[PDB]
DNA sequence: TTTTTTTCTGTCACCTTATTTATTAGTAAACAGGAAACA
DNA sequence: TGTTTCCTGTTTACTAATAAATAAGGTGACAGAAAAAA
């Protein structure tokens, strides 16, 4: 199942970006009862994700470092992928979150070879907007 | 909503290809146990998409049909997609029947404009693989 | 053929009904036993008239749609001949399940421009009735 | 049943053809092999409708005499009205015997009363052998 | 010489009984929370 | 803000029961021969 992986991401983007991993924020911004996230955060410490002390944040181990690179990674290249084919902002956020944990990897590694081609490029991305433009 | 949706594309594709679907032709195009497959059409056949008759059989009414070949077409557009891009055979099946229900119509549009931007000129489907080779 | 026609006319008429034709629903039609049903199934399978599927089902063949199509057209016309002549209608769908097996073609060609002879006027089926309310 | 019936009435044609019945008459008329003819006369000795003698012929009762007649006029009248609505002559025999069988008196009645309707007025009849044509 | 009955014996028509499969109806129970509590 | 303790439906199998579809056997009228009676 799918809820599995975006606690990974989530602390991973959070001690980057604040330092700070915490039971509180990464709860509003899933939009869940904070108890979820008090049993999953326990059930998965104890797959070596993690580092926790009773009274102390939460630190993850070197496995996790680099699983959730991986995981943004994929997140960061799958939001621009979006942005350049031309879907409009409101609908981004959401539609990357869906599909991001069905995709296998082989998918992701050929996803790559498509958005480079419109990014090392002028032009392609033009005669790609025309196209889009022909028949809105 | 996607848990519907995979039943509706099923049957219709089941009566599309051979006329009629039967609750253990669903249960394998599924996977699942038939009870789940029968507790599920005495559920469509409430909001109207169905008539279902106990022991007989079912069908889709116009409200049914309407969805289904949107359904369909979203699935063949994204196994085109995908096979344009180049992924592993035996992977878009499995990849494909996983994104296609949280995808807003709105990029399945774009992807569908996107798709034909390729499929215009043979000389794009070698130019990316000029990208592909350097890797 | 009498006794096979009655099943293509009845699984035509029973697909135009229920979308779908099963063996029960044509046992109970021609009022015979279930295997009986099972047993000519498997013959016209032969014949080539339909598609079978064990278990599963029937579809009519391009050669059953179009000799189905035409056994109803004889149904409704001879009900409509025995209506117009002023038989009542108790015995109006024993009496075509009767005849209409053994009728040849020529015989209804010319039973349709009798029907059309009276459906054109008002007045003859008023005279009709005038010389059947004394004799 | 057409099997039942048809004994009767051919047997009863036979007498006012020829004045007697043999059983090779039967065969023939039925076209079946003549020991069916015997094996159906002995179900007809059984039900009063006729007398039999084991080597010498069949005559009919006052009971069989009745039935006959009126399986008579039901041919007759089916006949004169496949021929009034225009069927093929060598059509309309093979057509009678087909269906003599399954119709009910009531609609043999209401097949004379249409049989009137058109024998009592020549008009009616160039009504309908026109429309018989305007459509070949 | 030609019918006209008595047996032989074959397909067949259709139903009864049994069997194999498919469909439906509860029971269960592990999940995913989540309303009150704390600190 | 950092969790704990019972509640509370959801989802899916599983196991039973219920019917539907199919196959293996009988009967028994109806032909069609081929001797036999006349
Ligand atoms: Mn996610
Ligand atoms: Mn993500
Ligand atoms: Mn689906
Ligand atoms: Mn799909
Ligand atoms: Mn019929
Ligand atoms: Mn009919
Ligand atoms: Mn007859
Ligand atoms: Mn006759």
């Amino acid at each position: 199942t799918p809820s599995m992986e975006d606690y990974i991401e989530q602390i991973y983007m959070l001690i980057e970006e604040k330092g700070y991993a915490r039971v509180s924020d990464i709860a509003e911004a899933l939009a869940v009862h904070p108890s979820s996230v008090t049993k999953m955060v326990q059930k998965l410490d104890k797959d070596e994700y993690l580092i926790y002390e009773k009274y102390r944040g939460l630190v993850l181990t070197s496995k996790g470092k680099k699983i959730g690179k991986r995981l943004v990674y994929r997140h960061e290249l799958l939001e621009q992928f979006l942005r350049i084919i031309g879907v409009d902002e409101e609908k981004i956020y959401n539609d990357v979150e869906g599909i991001e944990h069905h995709l296998s990897w082989n998918s992701i590694d050929r996803i790559g070879d498509l958005v480079q081609y419109f990014e090392e490029d002028d032009a392609r991305k033009k005669d790609l907007k025309s196209i889009q433009k022909k028949t809105e």
